[PDB]
């Protein structure tokens, strides 16, 4: 038996994994299989150290460490894009208050970033370029300071994440939870954001007990790993206030700059 008010929930579970689908090129189920050799044909060429950099670089200047993090920047920049379009099916979400969907997207863009690039990551690296390459931990680990430590945090949490073993329909609906927090700083009206994220929890609620249903409390578990993104996201924007005051010829794209601008 499963009923009305339960089949509206996996017809918005339907509809948000659709839209993730359309919106994300990459999925975790192609990551994966990237990642775990269902290939002859989709395996990354791998970037290592100096020379296999060089070498790779022919498929997608400036001193290496800088080259990889503005790389970094406009991939992020295409992410926050995606994200926005995914944000826009949301129900309810391009029917609040304009100035709440900025702070939403704002707010919640980072946190949705490091969520999908944990889908990216094992712990020996990340696929990069739209999965034609992988870029190892230890490369990226190498690089002088203070960019030597700008992913290792984001490592540390995928590896956890990623021992949830969620699947993109899962993920279709936590990114959407994420986006529609009404907790978020400056938000004008609250109560028509925390109705909507409340129909999300329940649609996420059971789609992890349908998809999931000998993970015990994973609905509860997945909440909890707000609180590592939060702690990614505040580092992140610390690392950064660095870079700029080091590399004071470094440019940042305008939109990660409004987006950290008088962030948490
Ligand atoms: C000389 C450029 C090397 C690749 C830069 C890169 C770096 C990188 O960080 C290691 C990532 C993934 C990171 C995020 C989506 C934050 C990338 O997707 C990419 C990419 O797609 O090009």
């Amino acid at each position: 038996q499963l009923n009305p008010e339960s089949a509206d929930l996996r017809a918005l579970a339907k509809h948000l994994y659709d839209s993730y689908i359309k919106s994300f090129p990459l999925t975790k189920a192609k990551a994966r299989a990237i990642l775990t050799g269902k290939t002859t044909d989709k395996s990354p060429f791998v970037i290592y150290d100096m020379n296999s950099l060089m070498m790779g670089e022919d498929k997608i200047s400036k001193e290496v460490a800088i080259r990889i993090f503005q790389g970094c920047q406009f991939r992020s920049v295409e992410a926050v894009q995606e994200i926005t379009e995914y944000a826009k099916s949301i129900p309810g979400f391009v029917n609040l208050d304009l100035n709440d969907q900025v702070t939403l997207l704002k707010y919640g863009v980072h946190e949705i970033i490091y969520t999908m690039l944990a889908s990216l990551m094992n712990k020996d690296g990340v696929l990069i370029s739209e999965g034609q390459g992988f870029m190892t931990r230890e490369f990226l680990k190498s690089l002088r300071k203070p960019f030597g430590d700008f992913m290792e945090p984001k490592f540390e949490f995928a590896v956890k994440f990623n021992a949830l073993e969620l699947d993109d329909s899962d993920l279709a609906i936590f990114i959407a939870v994420i986006i529609l927090s009404g907790d978020r700083p400056g938000l004008l009206n609250v109560k028509p954001i925390e109705d909507i994220q409340d129909n999300l929890l329940q649609a996420l609620e059971l789609q992890l007990k349908l998809n999931h249903p000998e993970s015990s409390q994973l609905f509860a578990k997945l909440l909890q790993k707000m609180t590592d993104l939060r702690q990614i996201v505040t580092e992140h924007v610390q690392l950064l206030q660095v870079i700029k005051k080091t590399e004071t010829d470094m440019s940042l794209h305008p939109l990660l700059q409004e987006i950290y601008k008088d962030l948490y």
